[PDB]
């Protein structure tokens, strides 16, 4: 809205005591009221304007496997054919901060999240990374109960989240969200 800018200097100051935690992830969601998904036509719109705008961003795919046991998301790898193939990652998810962010009408909402993320149902997660700079985007296709949904997130990437995190960052990662957000049909 082009005065996100204010909108940022209270964000900065809600999470600036979280940046010294070196498992901190910083997310800006995409949803409707909250569910944190897109529809499909959505989808490919936001994957078809990031494939083509940015030139020095780099990509990855992953095909995911999560069950949340104990409070614990255990993460497991897959094969061609897409069955879980040995655990890669044993993580608990300690929300921080959360507050959904103010978007114009008709777009989608977003909710910003402050997690921590310390190593130690079932999810399938089809997820394309698109990282520009400082900027992961993450278009995941999340199969959760027989429910196929379509998410879209933008992660921070940092070397020093406590050198990095600026709000400079944040007015950014809204500037960036609010794009993907006003591609709402
Ligand atoms: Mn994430």
């Amino acid at each position: 809205d082009a005065e996100q800018r204010a909108v940022a200097k209270a964000l900065f100051d809600a999470v600036n005591k979280h940046l010294s935690n070196p498992f901190i992830e910083v997310e800006m969601r995409l949803g409707q009221f909250f569910t944190a998904c897109v529809s499909t036509e959505d989808y490919e719109r936001i994957k078809t304007y990031l494939m083509t705008e940015m030139e020095n961003s780099s990509m990855t795919r992953s095909v995911t496997h999560d069950v949340s046991l104990r409070g614990w998301r255990h993460t497991y790898a897959t094969d061609e054919n897409g069955n879980p193939t040995r655990c890669v990652s044993i993580v608990r998810k300690k929300r921080l901060f959360v507050k959904n962010i103010v978007v114009p009408l008709g777009a989608y909402n977003l909710r910003f999240a402050v997690s921590t993320e310390t190593p130690g149902h079932t999810r399938l997660k089809d997820r394309l990374s698109i990282t520009d700079g400082m900027f992961r985007y993450d278009m995941t296709q999340v199969t959760e109960k027989g429910v196929l949904m379509h998410e879209v997130e933008i992660e921070g990437v940092f070397s020093s989240h406590e050198k990095q995190l600026t709000e400079s960052w944040l007015e950014e990662l809204l500037r960036r969200a609010m794009r993907l957000a006003t591609l709402r049909t």
